[PDB]
DNA sequence: GATCTGACGCTACGG
DNA sequence: TCCGTAGCGTCA
């Protein structure tokens, strides 16, 4: 009643007090308001309800009374993000006090909670518009219990506000956030509010604690909390596409699908569902029993071993190839555009391993390499990342960690040959293909690093065998000559799996934790399951560690740079896509390899590494094409 | 009739 | 019985 203002009706003294009591707060508790009026610490992670608003809790203690007249103590305070239906000049001065504040709540000295904080920096960036930059939003620090919660359980289900005060408050604290307009009144739904931005203030408290407890704190808060801004950077951003050469390629994919679909059912004589892996398989070893020529899946790895069986393998493979293709990065990514243009939405709570996640599109599942497709009515080379433009006059920098793992492997086991070790990929498909590098294919090495990636993560000899098409003799033979070259892996895996066992965990360059109790249990495939786990988690953990080290490295970089205008664009784990203004390409490209390759050293955490770390720039007018730079 | 959904298979991404 | 993201399609 009197903690409750819109600050659109406070008298201009009392706007000012207000921003000073902003400025001296000792901490900010935020959440979003919908037009429910629902928030972020109701039970939905999506409204499917416009925002209205977001509320700010200004607490003055974390000494002697105060008196400001104008409002009570601790005030929440109002600031309208929703447009009304005429636009004019009243409305012009609400939105520059409201932008104020808002900025003020960007840039103050205290601690700020906020439930989901990306979403309320999103918010605040796209409600700046003009007379904001993402430049604004890049030191924002607030404290986002989900976040923690998720360092603490990174398997857990993306948990409600009231599962994680039930969980992580102590006790006997009840909150009611289901409260709308409708089932209820104004003034229950923000009384509500304010009881549960103290609530939520606790909780969050009470996190850091457990945060501190588990050794995570410092990952938190120099790895996680700055990430915050950049993926809401990136979600207020939207890459250009071809909406035109979509529906062509689309349409030509559809045609190329018909033909391959009467194939099929030409040499399968019959007609089954394309589209259906049980049709198939009834098929291809239902009827043609090819098993037995020399029941099994219809798996890629299965259909390749068929291949000269029969024509049915192929035709089914192109045809899923083409499939995806259309589906995926065509038809899919033209169902996610707005305006001409895609946005991703960014999962920092998403994975196990701590890396990040996108969706609508996935960004990270785009695919790299090109395909061919003979033409119904010439060749035709279709790459749907080439659909990806940059803006006008603008340019794609894109920078890359070369064999991060690999590197991350050598550091961690410690392993000398490795250690000792222009090109690395392209070596040993030399040595397999028992031919110098220059002649040697990209699916060969597309091949090989995979295999090497099987073998380091403790694959067996059969999917070993698999994968590379390979006689068991020659998959024991291949496992024994990779692990007794390199021994110091085996070691490093022994040692990660003796760990797990131990502590009943397993963790980390900088600190972040793998739990996986299912190392004690008594069943052999779920013990052998989180031994597996366990070694693949060091290693991908530690890798996810330094991207998103280094995307806070060269987003800070930027930040603070008069000139440099270059805008982080997306993430594809090692790869970082930005986009660049044309003259700023130089300047910019030098500044991204110079703060990458500083990495390998930091302090803090001690973070150093055994290995340098090349970093791979490149340009391009497209995301499809880019040549390599410097 | 036209939908909803949980589970599985396969395909891409990334190491 | 390499790990783990999303996305799309069948099936009961
Ligand atoms: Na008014």
């Amino acid at each position: 009643k009197k903690h409750f203002c819109d600050i659109r009706h406070l008298d201009d003294w009392a706007k000012s007090q207000l921003i000073e009591m902003l400025k001296q707060a000792a901490a900010l508790v935020i959440t979003v308001m919908y037009t429910d009026g629902s928030t972020q610490l109701g039970a939905d992670q999506t409204p499917v309800s416009s925002v209205r608003g977001i509320v700010v809790l200004v607490k003055r203690q974390a000494c002697g009374p105060v008196l400001e007249g104008f409002v009570s103590d601790d005030p929440c305070i109002y600031i309208q993000i929703e447009h009304s239906a005429i636009w004019d000049q009243e409305q012009e001065a609400h939105q520059q006090f409201a932008r104020n504040v808002l900025f003020q709540t960007m840039k103050c000295k205290c601690p700020v909670i906020c439930f989901n904080a990306k979403d309320f920096v999103r918010i605040v960036l796209q409600f700046f518009g003009n007379d904001g930059s993402w430049k604004h939003v890049a030191d924002f620090i607030g404290l986002d219990p989900r976040i923690a919660a998720w360092l603490i359980d990174p398997s857990d289900a993306t948990p409600s506000f009231e599962d994680l005060v039930e969980k992580y408050c102590e006790k006997s604290i009840t909150v009611k956030v289901n409260s709308t307009y409708g089932n209820s009144s104004r003034n229950i739904v923000n009384q509500n509010v304010r009881e549960n931005l103290k609530t939520l203030y606790r909780l969050t408290m009470d996190l850091c604690s457990k945060l501190k407890d588990y050794g995570l704190w410092q990952l938190f808060r120099t790895l996680e909390l700055p990430l915050i801004p950049i993926l809401a950077v990136m979600e207020s951003h939207a890459i250009q596409v071809n909406k035109e050469e979509m529906e062509k390629t689309s349409a030509l994919l559809g045609a190329r699908l018909k033909e391959l679909e009467q194939e099929a059912h030409f040499v399968a004589g019959e007609r089954f569902l394309i589209t259906s892996n049980n049709q198939l398989r009834e098929i291809l070893f239902g009827k043609l029993k090819l098993h037995l020529l020399s029941y099994p899946s219809t798996s890629e790895a299965v259909l390749n071993a068929l291949r000269d069986l029969h024509p049915l393998p192929k035709i089914i493979l192109e045809y899923r190839q083409v499939h995806k293709i259309k589906s995926t990065f065509v038809d899919g990514l033209l169902a996610c555009m707005k305006k001409g243009s895609i946005s991703s939405t960014w999962n920092q709570t998403g994975t196990v391993t701590g890396r990040l996640s996108a969706k609508h599109p996935n960004i990270q599942g785009i695919s790299k390499h090109p395909i061919q497709i003979t033409t119904p009515k010439k060749i035709l080379t279709i790459s749907p990342r080439a659909m990806f433009v940059s803006s006008k006059g603008h340019t794609f920098l894109a920078a890359d960690f070369s064999q991060i793992e690999l590197r991350i492997l050598t550091h961690l086991s410690g392993d000398p040959e490795l250690l000792k070790l222009d090109d690395v990929f392209s070596t040993l498909t030399s040595q397999w293909k028992d031919v110098p590098v220059e002649q040697v294919t990209h699916a060969d090495r597309e091949q090989t690093k995979k295999v090497v990636y099987a073998v380091v993560y403790g694959a067996g000899k059969e999917r070993l065998a698999a994968c590379l098409g390979v006689p068991i003799q020659e998959a024991a033979q291949f496992l024994e000559s990779f692990l007794q070259k390199y021994k110091k892996i085996k070691d490093f895996a022994r040692a990660a799996i003796a760990q797990c066992h131990q502590t009943g965990c397993v963790v980390s360059i900088m600190g972040r934790r793998r739990p996986l109790p299912r190392i004690h249990a008594h069943d052999q495939q779920l013990r052998a399951q989180a031994e597996r786990q366990a070694v693949n988690f060091v290693v991908q953990g530690s890798a996810a560690d330094l991207c998103k080290l280094a995307m806070i490295h060269v987003f800070t970089a930027v930040a603070a740079s008069h000139t440099l205008t270059a805008r982080l664009v997306a993430q594809i784990h090692d790869e970082l896509l930005f986009e660049v203004e044309d003259p700023q390409i130089p300047e910019c490209a030098a500044l991204v390899r110079r703060t990458m390759e500083s990495l390998e050293q930091v302090q803090a955490l001690e973070l150093q590494l055994q290995v340098p770390l090349k970093v791979s720039l490149s340009a391009g007018r497209s995301w499809g094409h880019l040549v390599p730079l410097q």
